[PDB]
DNA sequence: CAAAGGCCGAGGAATGCGCCCTTTTAGCCTTCTTTTGTCAATGGATTTGTG
Protein backbone atom coordinates (compact mmCIF):
# COMPACT_ATOMS: atom_id res chain seq x y z
CA UNK A 1 0.00 0.00 0.00
CA UNK A 2 3.10 2.30 0.90
CA UNK A 3 4.61 1.25 -2.56
CA UNK A 4 1.40 2.07 -4.71
CA UNK A 5 0.75 5.29 -2.77
CA UNK A 6 4.03 6.35 -4.53
CA UNK A 7 3.36 4.86 -7.73
CA UNK A 8 -0.14 6.69 -7.65
CA UNK A 9 1.66 10.07 -6.90
CA UNK A 10 3.86 9.41 -10.03
CA UNK A 11 1.05 7.78 -12.51
CA UNK A 12 0.52 9.91 -15.69
CA UNK A 13 -2.35 9.44 -17.98
CA UNK A 14 -0.75 11.48 -20.81
CA UNK A 15 0.61 8.20 -21.78
CA UNK A 16 -2.45 6.23 -22.44
CA UNK A 17 -0.73 2.77 -19.91
CA UNK A 18 -3.20 1.13 -17.80
CA UNK A 19 -2.66 1.89 -14.05
CA UNK A 20 -1.62 -1.34 -13.23
CA UNK A 21 0.92 -1.65 -16.02
CA UNK A 22 2.81 0.95 -14.31
CA UNK A 23 2.19 0.33 -10.19
CA UNK A 24 2.79 -2.66 -10.51
CA UNK A 25 6.64 -1.71 -10.62
CA UNK A 26 6.37 0.30 -7.66
CA UNK A 27 4.50 -2.34 -5.35
CA UNK A 28 6.41 -5.47 -5.88
CA UNK A 29 9.31 -3.08 -5.85
CA UNK A 30 8.37 -1.97 -2.22
CA UNK A 31 7.22 -5.35 -1.08
CA UNK A 32 10.79 -7.44 -1.82
CA UNK A 33 12.96 -4.45 -0.28
CA UNK A 34 10.29 -5.04 2.80
CA UNK A 35 10.87 -8.55 2.65
CA UNK A 36 14.81 -8.25 2.24
CA UNK A 37 14.56 -5.36 4.52
CA UNK A 38 12.96 -6.48 7.89
CA UNK A 39 12.50 -10.51 7.46
CA UNK A 40 15.62 -11.87 8.72
CA UNK A 41 16.06 -11.28 11.98
CA UNK A 42 19.92 -10.61 11.31
CA UNK A 43 19.99 -7.90 8.48
CA UNK A 44 21.23 -8.57 5.71
CA UNK A 45 22.01 -5.84 3.16
CA UNK A 46 19.67 -6.06 -0.22
CA UNK A 47 22.95 -5.92 -2.34
CA UNK A 48 23.88 -9.22 -0.55
CA UNK A 49 20.74 -10.67 -0.40
CA UNK A 50 20.37 -10.18 -4.40
CA UNK A 51 23.91 -12.08 -4.24
C1' DC B 1 -38.53 -28.38 -19.62
C1' DA B 2 -33.05 -30.08 -17.21
C1' DA B 3 -27.68 -30.97 -17.92
C1' DA B 4 -23.20 -30.37 -19.56
C1' DG B 5 -20.33 -27.48 -19.85
C1' DG B 6 -18.05 -22.78 -20.37
C1' DC B 7 -16.88 -19.03 -17.17
C1' DC B 8 -15.39 -16.45 -13.29
C1' DG B 9 -14.03 -15.98 -8.73
C1' DA B 10 -12.38 -17.00 -3.99
C1' DG B 11 -8.13 -19.70 -1.63
C1' DG B 12 -3.66 -22.02 -1.56
C1' DA B 13 1.19 -24.02 -2.13
C1' DA B 14 5.51 -22.96 -3.91
C1' DT B 15 10.24 -25.15 -8.83
C1' DG B 16 8.48 -18.80 -6.16
C1' DC B 17 12.91 -13.94 -5.93
C1' DG B 18 15.37 -7.52 -10.19
C1' DC B 19 18.18 -4.83 -12.45
C1' DC B 20 20.85 -1.12 -13.70
C1' DC B 21 22.66 3.07 -11.93
C1' DT B 22 23.67 7.14 -8.81
C1' DT B 23 25.20 8.58 -4.03
C1' DT B 24 26.33 8.40 0.51
C1' DT B 25 28.70 5.80 4.48
C1' DA B 26 32.29 2.76 6.80
C1' DG B 27 36.35 1.60 7.45
C1' DC B 28 41.13 0.55 6.18
C1' DC B 29 45.38 2.37 5.00
C1' DT B 30 48.98 5.43 4.60
C1' DT B 31 51.62 9.93 6.56
C1' DC B 32 52.60 12.88 9.84
C1' DT B 33 52.79 15.36 14.62
C1' DT B 34 53.21 14.51 19.61
C1' DT B 35 53.37 12.15 24.09
C1' DT B 36 56.08 8.69 25.97
C1' DG B 37 59.49 5.31 27.21
C1' DT B 38 64.87 4.71 26.81
C1' DC B 39 70.17 4.98 26.47
C1' DA B 40 74.15 7.54 27.40
C1' DA B 41 76.48 11.35 29.79
C1' DT B 42 77.98 14.28 33.55
C1' DG B 43 78.42 16.18 37.46
C1' DG B 44 77.15 16.03 42.42
C1' DA B 45 75.96 14.53 47.59
C1' DT B 46 76.66 10.21 51.16
C1' DT B 47 79.82 6.01 51.97
C1' DT B 48 84.39 4.27 52.70
C1' DG B 49 89.69 4.62 52.92
C1' DT B 50 92.91 6.42 54.91
C1' DG B 51 95.98 7.29 59.51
Amino acid sequence: NIGLMKAVDKFEYRRGYKFSTYATWWIRQAITRSIADQARTIRIPVHMIET
